[PDB]
């Protein structure tokens, strides 16, 4: 039930019927955390109030977002009535990276809204770009289509229709529709001279480095001394971590951006259609212009990650659910 239950009751007591019904549960997950620490929610630790959301086990940047707020008002209560040993509420000093460490280790896609606002507090233009390309499908074998991605690309691209020209080392060419956003973003990372280290919080030392100077988007430090040339594999990987490492996530990884955009596509098709079913994983095939050996067996794999439930999951405030 609940750890220092007389106190919880006291403060339920105080609620409205809609506050009870979304507080009683909280405290009934929070119990096991309370007890393994012998102590309130009111006098746990940032780190602890992290922890203690994160095992809730929420999908959502959205929904980790209320049960914070829905937790400050707790701590102001506990903080009036002189019951907590700490005089300032620890839930209002977690910042907005801190959010993404909240999320639920279930997690394994990102939204469409979650990617925007990852891309907004993303200073590096590397970063940002191979964030957005993975998700709209620029991927290939070993990121062949990604590594291989010129300005000339990009700029060709803007002129047809948003359609871009990919080149992947084992298949031929393959056409493939992004966003104005992706190849804006692009654009921007095939110029980039400088990257910042831990995307621009660096602690003295060297704060940023410099970047190779080529037409491709994805670029090798100097430092790495590989030449003017295609970045390799362990660069996307290399990115990725960084981008990881700033918000302290672990589900993050190239194969979970791009199936994050098919998801994403899914979500749109279920909002109009109301079913997800093999037709709309064949249309995703079509829409991503995905790469397969077969589209039955492609339609197949998708059975894991395209359906009712995952989408119903992520995107549930944007389909009006509960």
């Amino acid at each position: 039930s609940m750890f220092n239950s007389e106190i919880k009751e006291k403060y339920l007591d105080t609620l409205s019927e809609g506050m009870v019904m979304q507080m009683r549960p909280i405290f009934a997950k929070a119990e096991i955390t309370e007890t393994l620490y012998n102590k309130d929610i009111y006098d746990f630790t940032s780190m602890q109030i992290l922890e203690l959301i994160r095992s809730f086990d929420q999908t959502t940047i959205g929904s980790v977002r209320r049960t914070l707020a829905l937790l400050s008002l707790y701590i102001d209560w506990a903080i009036s009535y002189k019951l907590s040993k700490g005089l300032t509420n620890l839930a209002r000093t977690i910042s907005e990276e801190e959010l993404y460490e909240c999320l639920g280790d279930k997690k394994l896609y990102i939204t469409y809204s979650e990617l925007e606002e990852m891309e907004n507090q993303l200073v590096n233009y590397q970063s940002k770009a191979v964030l957005r390309l993975l998700f709209e499908g620029v991927s290939g074998l070993a990121h062949s289509e990604l590594l291989s991605l010129t300005k000339k690309q990009v700029e060709d691209a803007m002129l047809n229709g948003n359609v871009l020209t990919l080149y992947d080392s084992k298949h031929g060419e393959r056409k493939l529709k992004v966003s104005s956003e992706c190849l804006v973003i692009a654009l921007n990372a095939a110029q980039e001279t400088k990257y910042k280290l831990k995307n621009g919080k660096a602690k003295g030392q060297t704060k940023e480095v410099f970047l190779v100077e080529n037409d491709y988007v994805v670029k090798t430090k100097r430092t790495s001394n590989k030449g003017d040339g295609q970045a390799s594999k362990f660069v996307i990987t290399n990115l990725i971590t960084d981008i990881s490492e700033f918000f302290k996530i672990n589900f993050l990884t190239p194969n979970t951006i791009v199936r994050s955009g098919h998801l994403y596509r899914a979500y749109q098709l279920y909002k109009e259609k109301g079913v997800i079913d093999n037709s709309v994983r064949y249309q995703i095939i079509d829409d991503f212009n995905l790469r397969v050996k077969s589209k039955y067996r492609a339609v197949y794999s998708m059975q894991d990650y395209i359906n009712e439930e995952e989408v119903n999951k992520y995107y549930a405030e944007e389909l009006g659910l509960k």
